[PDB]
This record gives C-alpha cells, sequence and structure tokens, in this order.
C-alpha cells in the first residue's frame, strides 16, 4: 500500500513523480507530473517531534479506515522513504475559519445547513463504524472546496480547545457541543467567548453562563435555532444522541434541499 497513488485510476508512482507547488498555510500542494492532477501532501519527517508524529499517524489511521465516508478527507496514497513519510490526500479549498475571515461577516444559514448535515454524519460514522470520537470539532477542522464538498479533516487526538462540552470539563456526545459553538461562531461572525483572556476563563463561562444561543433578529429559521439549542444542552444526558440528531427537522431540510455551495465558495474565494 506504499508507492501507489489512486486519484479509479491507480498509478505506481514515487515521491519525485510530484511537483512541489508550495506550502499551504507541513502540508504541500503538489502536482502529479504524469497526468497533471493537483493533490495535497503532508510530510512527516522521521526526526520530527515524537508527539506530533504520533498524532499524524493516528489521523492517517482513521482516514484510511474511512475510505467509504463521503464527509471525510480521502487519502490517495502513501510514500515511505528512509527519512520521511508522505501522505497524499484530496486537495480541498480552505477551512471554515478562513472562510469566515474572508467573508468579514456572518456565513449564510443555507451554507451552514449543508455544513451541519455533513459534520453530524461524519461524527456519526466515526462512532458507529469505528467507535471513534473526534474531540476537537471547530471551524478550522471543516474543509470546503470548489466543488461544494464539506468534510471533516483532523483526527489527530481522536479517541476510541475552547469548544469543550460541559461534561468534558466536569465529568459520548461531547462533539455535539463543539459543533454548536462552531455554528454560533460561523452564523454570527463572532466567537461567543472572545472577551476571555485565558483558557480557564473560557471553561468557567461554559459552566457558569447560559448556553450561547443564536440571536433572534438575524432571520434565522426556527429549525436552525432549535438545532443549536439542542447541541448546546449543558447536561450531556439530555443532549440527544446522533440517532436523534439525524432526525432533527434542520437536518432533514438540508438533506433534500439543493444549495449551491460551490458557487458561494467561489464567490467568497474571489473576494479579498
Ligand atoms: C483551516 C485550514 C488551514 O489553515 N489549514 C492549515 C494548513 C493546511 C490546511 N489543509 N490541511 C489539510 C489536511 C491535512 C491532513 C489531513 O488528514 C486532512 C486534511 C488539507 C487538505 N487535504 N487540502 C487542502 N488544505 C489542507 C488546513
Amino acid at each position: 500500500q506504499t508507492g501507489y497513488l489512486t486519484i479509479g485510476q491507480r498509478y505506481q508512482a514515487e515521491i519525485n513523480d510530484l511537483e512541489n507547488l508550495g506550502e499551504m498555510g507541513q502540508v504541500w500542494k503538489m502536482r502529479f507530473r504524469k497526468t497533471g492532477h493537483v493533490i495535497a501532501v503532508k510530510q512527516m519527517r522521521r526526526s520530527g517531534n515524537k508527539e506530533e508524529n504520533k498524532r499524524i499517524l493516528m489521523d492517517l489511521d482513521v482516514v484510511l479506515k474511512s475510505h467509504d465516508c463521503p464527509y471525510i478527507v480521502q487519502c490517495f496514497g502513501t510514500f515511505i522513504t528512509n527519512t520521511d513519510v508522505f501522505i497524499a490526500m484530496e486537495l480541498m479549498g480552505t477551512c471554515a475559519e478562513k472562510l469566515k475571515k474572508r467573508m468579514q461577516g456572518p456565513i449564510p444559514e443555507r451554507i451552514l445547513g449543508k455544513m451541519t448535515v455533513a459534520i453530524v454524519k461524519a461524527l456519526y460514522y466515526l462512532k458507529e463504524k469505528h467507535g471513534v470520537i473526534h474531540r476537537d470539532v471547530k471551524p478550522s477542522n471543516i474543509l470546503l472546496d470548489e466543488r461544494g464538498q464539506i468534510k471533516l479533516c483532523d483526527f489527530g487526538i481522536s479517541g476510541r480547545a475552547a469548544y469543550m462540552a460541559p461534561e468534558r470539563i466536569d465529568p459520548i456526545r461531547a462533539d455535539v457541543w463543539s459543533l454548536g459553538i462552531s455554528l454560533v461562531e460561523l452564523a454570527t461572525g463572532q466567537f461567543p467567548y472572545k472577551n476571555c483572556k485565558t483558557d480557564f476563563e473560557v471553561l468557567t463561562k461554559v459552566l457558569q453562563e447560559e448556553p450561547p444561543l443564536l440571536p433572534g433578529h438575524m432571520g434565522f429559521s426556527g429549525d436552525f435555532q432549535s438545532f443549536v439549542k439542542d447541541c448546546l444542552t449543558k447536561d450531556h444526558r439530555k443532549r440527544p444522541k446522533y440517532n436523534k440528531l439525524l432526525e432533527h427537522s434542520f437536518i432533514k431540510r438540508y438533506e433534500t434541499l439543493e444549495v449551491d455551495v460551490a458557487s458561494w465558495f467561489k464567490d467568497v474565494m474571489a473576494k479579498t
């Protein structure tokens, strides 16, 4: 499973069959010299940090297991040298965190609806088919592309950080609270805990204050405010499992609705 790159068509290639087009944001944007396809390649050096390499290997482990989930970044191949490990992956556009900064404002609900559906099914696929919890859902971990695809990416600390659930600071569905905070941030353009100066102060506001719900004067649908209210339940026992979440009216609306995510993505990317 090393030395092959499958971008249907499988190619027996190596590392220098790729052209380095620069670093993204270590993830390289590389071009396959044989055909011309552009892919994303992460480089893990053997002399790198021991903790970082362990987190990279755990992320690739989950990615290789989830080759059938359409809401997870697919890996095309792997190259192992005497000094490095190159992980070829699907080239996405950018993360929702960078989409918010370029929008310089709120992200429309119809875009977040398709985003919500993709993230819950990815988190539900991880707990069902692999017993995986993500434990780090945030806008920087939500990748978009030019074709309108929405996928979850980082599984470096997945199990078998200001988005922490109340049950995770004072002890399942902890990833649901992180999704709710991410939705409020992307829907309002403001992080609900931006005034905090330390990590601990964020944790005290989570347990002492009411859940940061969506405003009511921005035209948000009733189903959108209901879904965020359910995700931001402070007691994890009343927070619904993924089985009940996938039956929410906000989920069912955007499972069927056709939303032009691709053109909205290209329109935002064109702006400066
Ligand atoms: C929020 C986006 C961002 O700034 N970054 C950091 C720089 C790399 C960006 N990026 N990461 C991945 C990636 C890496 C590893 C796995 O397992 C999945 C995804 C990207 C991919 N695949 N394509 C484009 N950009 C990526 C994220």
